[PDB]
């Protein structure tokens, strides 16, 4: 199809267009105390929210090269939020500060090379002094007070976030489910994760948090690449009967019969997930016989001549639940039976005694770990059950900001650190007068952040800014309170890998848009 | 899609153009003596209707902004409706009042988190103050007095609605049905309801009242999650013979089911009603077996192993009268055998006797007081059939108004409340001046009830609010009559839920549309 | 349908503008340092790229004269990279460069054959002058370095190719798989190689090659031309038991079962790859039995009265795995037996022995070092998957870059050869003074690449080019590290091939343009 | 009448853009190898000229904003005919050097007259670096 194609600052200035009416319309929500933003719904009364990731999956626009600005930074602070598990709407809102300044720069008659050098440099230095401004949270009470902070001063959650990673390990496996009553009840069942995600987004029921939940389902064990609907109709018969969902994990799954399945859970007849078996090579066999034996099932493989039209409900699975992710595959409580367990524990430890190498002896531990670890099951209690629904979440959330929070430490929340790093770096420079702008364009964005939180609660941010940066360690604003103090004591963190992340992505899609010469799309016909 | 977005006061203009419309559509019906609307049909001559809820229902805007407006305030005053009972009209014009003001405070300058909190520290402050000028209502006398008021003046309903709550308790189960003769007859059967609506609204076969009603029909006892038709095929096969409707009661039904179903019934091949199972956890079966043994059915669990293909018409319940509502269902006059549900009694008492948690024996106590209270019914009696469905509206009106009288007691209507609370709370003081515009528009805004009946009557509204607010206690002005007096004596009277809900609701919206940055909606394409 | 006929000066400015379109969308992305260019998708995020193949793939214009020139261009640039392996973008530089100025010359008054003859004298001396320049290829250490280089200075992949070449010969058959862990396993099995590609482009699996693969299949020898389906559903109905694919290889396939073999693999039913088979005359059907001997298989010829309806899978033969490409079929692993394989080979010796004519010698010494060579296998070995893909392309890339170096050579790369021919031609004169101005056109375009990439970094162009020229050797600049120095010591090769090619299609796309008179294309309706 | 007011960015763009058409005229003709420029006038056939001024004062744009900068910098090469006589084609091309990377330099947040006071400086010394360069003639 015939093309539009666009050259230079031409280009420039629709970037820059639809970059600033995403994060005009984005920024507005950001800190405790956003302001409102109602999205038009096709029947019925509008949306009213005041989170930025629902803001910014609705934006879409008319003109094609704006629209191509928008998708970009939208992208991007995606895959930080990913990375993070938090930090969307800051990282629109660094990448929009960047963004402006170095643009408005490069249109002015600067070298590209020179302001992206600058820019890099700048973020680079900042990263290691915000390294150097973090604070370890390894110990018990830091996991606990973390767990509450993140869970809306909820001492609950914390304590039981704390009590399931010093059951399962800090590095272990964590699961939410829906409880009986009021209790919270946390106890360890047989399970592994791997990291394989479903072959197609049609197969996800759950909308809410994009996963696909599985209730007692049967899984398929096949050592091979499924390729016709006739190898596995008998199977599917079977599986129909009894109403029970399956869960198909074998070597790869293309397009003929995943068009089949797809088709078949939108139409309901059976529900199907299908997921990639994990690793590859000599050790994708391996791990495969490894999730067969935890849930005491059968491998159909061509090696042993096994034919998925003789298969039987016999040689398949089963598995308390199954949670699949974008990326990531959760087996819970399987009924592989327990002395079987410890049979293949020992001979892939008996394994071990005998590794020679480096890497595959990490390979076996990581194994053994999987297999031996287990996975910890928190139920929520409430008395009512929109309250536990919401309280569940609440735990999800505080799970993820914990495991981050783990992962690299905390620092002060608010906006504060970023400000602190700024502060700090005030005396960089760089080789050339272009090099320079681009160092001065890096440090003034990071006070973004708080300029805005203090504009969304209605102060002056100038003045509150000032304050700050005049005050040392961890001294900031509480937005909610409309007060000083010491950020630790008042419990506003945030996780280092949050605000590096964010910081990191910005800077990578600022870069991008400097250093862009043509566009190209479709025409508006 | 392609989005339009707008910012600020361009917003703002939008949305008070579309309130502004549909509020000077629906104010000029309010009051006793309300002016007309004619409404267009698609067919034949129009309608000439002097109610509010008709004209809000059929207000729809062009341009796209207003339309989101408009929404905005209609969603918030079906929410208050639904709360109270009543109070729809009053809440758009308290609504529009405040709307108004404040946007006109906003475009001029004001900050708008200090227009907010004026607002809503001059509601909390009328609350309290109409909370100080209620009066009990609780003895038999007040109940009947309000009951026959509600009725307009028909001392029959009074009479009926205190026999009933006399009988089954202030807080029991009460339904109206058709009578035979000119007889009130009032009976007490055997009967549970429980706050679970219909799945979907397709079901709905009385858009006068908007509920699901069934007569003498099966009821499906399944303790598991619906989801295969096959599982049902049989049970629906045997529901169609002898023409009777089925009523669903279940853990939950999916999509497949229930879109089945709804096509079944809107074709007609066969009246489904599907409800989702109260509760959850370990008490949702506790109340299913109650349900059972109320109705004399069999619960079919994958517990016991019991499946849905071989269910007769044994294990299926009967019922002489089953009403769904949007989330509430009622059960009246169940088949179960009195005896059955006597030893059911004494066992949850002796349980109870055994409770050692205090909400634990709350929920035992809900279980018993809901199982051995029973429902009482009230059979209009009527010379002609449209006098005895007009009867029976008035019957159920006055039930709803007396529920809210007995729930918080009553204040004297025509909108003198408002004004004796507005000019209770003249010297509220702000601590801005930002903070003092939003607490002269609050309390400017609870005199437009009074105004407005006063305007529609045609009268000066200017004289008789003056005239008001120089009296004290509960002297107004009667709109019917054109006279003064004693608001109580004359029988004008407004439960205070009703007026304490339209101000809450009506202060709700206007904050949310003064502390709105952003309105997203699709392309007028 | 109506036609647009243009004449003259009105085609000449048309192709200018799309050329020129097409050349500046590309050239942007030339060298090390490349900008970015952002492609439109239909749905989600745009892609960025600094690859000029994927640039010019998407790149159309509408109007049709300006997509004439456009897709010229491309098409000579494709013909350069399929010759040489390497440099498209470099071929749409030059080619722009000498269309720009010849078109100027042209439209001033200069005859256009004297323009196109001085070109074309240029062009034959600086192709002798490159000649000159290029240094060999062929012992062990020069090609390590070259595949090192190649594959950006990974010293596994340069020791395996050389490897790979020193095992079965330089000129012989190298293929790359996926591996198992992480080692690099090489070995030699029995195959053959002969240039004919798939009949249809809808064969193709594997989009990201271009190329059909196939694991394990059966293949059908039929020395006869496939016309009827009648004569072939009964092999591919045993074929799709097993669920294996079927390779045919026969005299030709034409429109019906080429239509219906496409359309099964549409729609998946069974996978089909259809090849014709090799050479002619008498030669083709010796060639086929090769291959049949060769996988153990049976020649179905009209001669031997043998039918397509009577052939079970005993016939068929049987390969490890097949590679189609554009032009060109590989047998790997084929299943024959090696004693039958030797006797074949001292046969077709025995008629070497024979042999009385040259050509007919020559292809007999074709065919047996074809049979008896064989084909080496290079496994890839990585940690992890994504790590295994990217190192397998780039092994392909550097075994591509392999072939053209031990074909002719390599010269510095950078674009300096182009300098260093271009001022030892200086000197060059022609007949006239219209064949002047087409001998300084072309020698002033051999500069361009240099000064693009020079351009993309981000430096001056001029003061690098005067100081290359100024230089000699080997001398260059380094445009990743901004420094000068040897070429070849800083191991910065380029084949001579490449260079080459690109010179003569560029300059032969020049001419085709400079010498066209009438452009006829539909009319825009 | 009434009036267009443009603030900042905006006016130094237009302002730079009027520089430019001026100077890329006049700078055509500065060198033993520059051309001629043709003039067109109304009364009588055209003059065909290589000298600055000459060419300079033809020159006016439909823009105002850009015929506002091209008429502020035709300024230079009148006062220098004025003055000597000769060198005004010079004088534009240092004029808009000048004018160029003083706008770069202000782009990138610098203070215009610190900037026109360091332009005064250096040009002062230069005038006397150039008075002690010279030799009789
Ligand atoms: N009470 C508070 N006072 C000041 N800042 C706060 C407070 N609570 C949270 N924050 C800061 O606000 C930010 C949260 O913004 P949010 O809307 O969650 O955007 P994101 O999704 O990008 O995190 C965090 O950086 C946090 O440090
Ligand atoms: N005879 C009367 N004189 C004055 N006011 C009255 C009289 N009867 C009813 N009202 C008042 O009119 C209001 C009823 O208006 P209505 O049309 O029902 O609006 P809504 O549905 O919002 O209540 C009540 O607040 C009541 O106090
Ligand atoms: N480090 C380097 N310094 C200078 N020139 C380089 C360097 N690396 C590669 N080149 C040159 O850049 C060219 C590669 O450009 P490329 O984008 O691959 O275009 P093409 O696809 O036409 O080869 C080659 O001619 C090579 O000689
Ligand atoms: F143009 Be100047 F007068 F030499
Ligand atoms: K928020
Ligand atoms: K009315
Ligand atoms: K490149
Ligand atoms: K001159
Ligand atoms: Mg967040
Ligand atoms: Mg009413
Ligand atoms: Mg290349
Ligand atoms: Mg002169």
């Amino acid at each position: 199809a015939a093309k539009d194609v666009k050259f230079g600052n031409d280009a420039r200035v629709k970037m820059l267009r639809g970059v600033n009416v995403l994060a005009d319309a984005v920024k507005v929500t950001l800190g405790p105390k956003g302001r409102n933003v109602v999205l038009d719904k096709s029947f019925g009364a509008p949306t009213i929210t005041k989170d930025g990731v629902s803001v910014a999956r609705e934006i879409e626009l008319e003109d094609k090269f704006e629209n191509m600005g928008a998708q970009m930074v939208k992208e991007v602070a995606s895959k930080a939020n990913d990375a993070a598990g938090d930090g969307t709407t800051t990282a629109t809102v660094l990448a929009q500060a960047i963004i402006t300044e170095g643009l408005k720069a490069v249109a002015a008659g600067m070298n590209p090379m020179d302001l992206k050098r600058g820019i890099d440099k700048a973020v680079t230095a900042a990263v290691e002094e915000l390294k150097a401004l973090s604070v370890p949270c390894s110990d018990s009470k830091a996991i606990a007070q973390v767990g509450t902070i993140s869970a809306n001063s909820d001492e609950t959650v914390g304590k039981l976030i704390a009590e399931a990673m010093d059951k399962v390990g800090k590095e272990g496996v964590i699961t939410v489910e829906d409880g009986t009553g009021l209790q919270d009840e946390l106890d360890v069942v047989e399970g592994m994760q791997f990291d394989r995600g479903y072959l197609s987004p049609y197969f996800i029921n759950k909308p809410e948090t994009g996963a696909v939940e599985l209730e007692s389902p049967f899984i398929l064990l096949a050592d091979k690449k499924i390729s016709n609907i006739r190898e596995m109709l008998p199977v599917l018969e079977a599986v129909a009967k009894a109403g029970k969902p399956l869960l198909i994990i074998a070597e790869d799954v293309e397009g003929e019969a995943l068009a089949t399945l797809v088709v078949n859970t939108m139409r309901g007849i059976v529900k199907v997930a299908a997921v990639k078996a994990p690793g590859f090579g000599d050790r994708r066999k391996a791990m495969l016989q490894d999730i067969a034996t935890l849930t005491g099932g059968t491998v159909i493989s061509e090696e042993i001549g096994m034919e998925l039209e003789k298969a039987t409900l016999e040689d398949l699975g089963q598995a308390k639940r199954v949670v699949i992710n974008k990326d990531t595959t959760t087996i819970i409580d399987g009924v592989g039976e327990e002395a079987a367990i410890q049979g293949r524990v020992a001979q892939i430890r008996q394994q071990i005694e005998e590794a020679t190498s480096d890497y595959d002896r990490e390979k076996l531990q990581e194994r053994v770990a999987k297999l031996a670890g287990g996975v910890a099951v928190i139920k929520v209690g409430a008395a009512t059950e929109v309250e536990m629904k919401e309280k569940k979440a609440r735990v999800e959330d505080a799970l993820h900001a914990t495991r981050a929070a783990v992962e690299e430490g905390v620092v002060a929340g608010g906006g504060v650190a970023l400000i602190r790093v700024a502060s700090k770096l005030a005396d960089l420079r760089g080789q050339n007068e272009d090099q320079n702008v681009g160092i001065k364009v890096a440090l003034r964005a990071m006070e973004a952040p708080l300029r805005q939180i203090v504009l969304n609660c209605g102060e002056e941010p100038s003045v509150v800014a000032n304050t700050v940066k005049g005050g040392d360690g961890n001294y900031g604003y509480n937005a909610a309170t409309e007060e000083y103090g010491n950020m630790i004591d008042m419990g506003i963190l945030d996780p280092t890998k949050v605000t590096r992340s964010a910081l990191q992505y910005a800077a990578s899609v600022a870069g991008l848009m400097i250093t862009t010469e043509c566009m190209v799309t479709d025409l508006p016909k």
